[PDB]
């Protein structure tokens, strides 16, 4: 995974989402999507799919919303007040910690 | 010999000679003259569901 201040962004587009492997496995710690409702998503059709990707501390996951303030949010990673889709977060760490 | 379980993040004390506790003294006690060695190390990633 890539550092805060260089996140990865990528483009999805012209593909068949199964959008319920994700749903199912909860061991995604964080889940939770703004516009839309997170079980409707296998009922819903778009373009142009926007992925963002990044590790961050544990404490920070909640700077991670629209209309929030902080020292990442506003310097490292802004979210539009407007924003539709949704937010993952889960612990990571056994590989990306060391003694 | 070797021993293998786990154990809760507070009773890797426990596992240790003359020492007293719950685990020590109701499901693994350790000789006051032990010899030999103890590893532990975190597994939250694997053993641990949502």
């Amino acid at each position: 995974f890539a550092s805060v201040y260089a996140w990865n962004r990528k483009r999805i587009s012209n593909c068949v989402a199964d959008y319920s492997v994700l749903y199912n496995s909860a061991s995604f710690s964080t889940f939770k999507c703004y516009g839309v409702s997170p079980t409707k998503l296998n009922d819903l059709c778009f373009t142009n799919v926007y992925a963002d990707s990044f590790v961050i501390r544990g404490d920070e996951v909640r700077q991670i919303a629209p209309g929030q303030t902080g020292k990442i949010a506003d310097y490292n990673y802004k979210l539009p007040d407007d924003f539709t889709g949704c937010v993952i977060a889960w612990n990571s760490n056994n590989l990306d910690s060391k003694v």
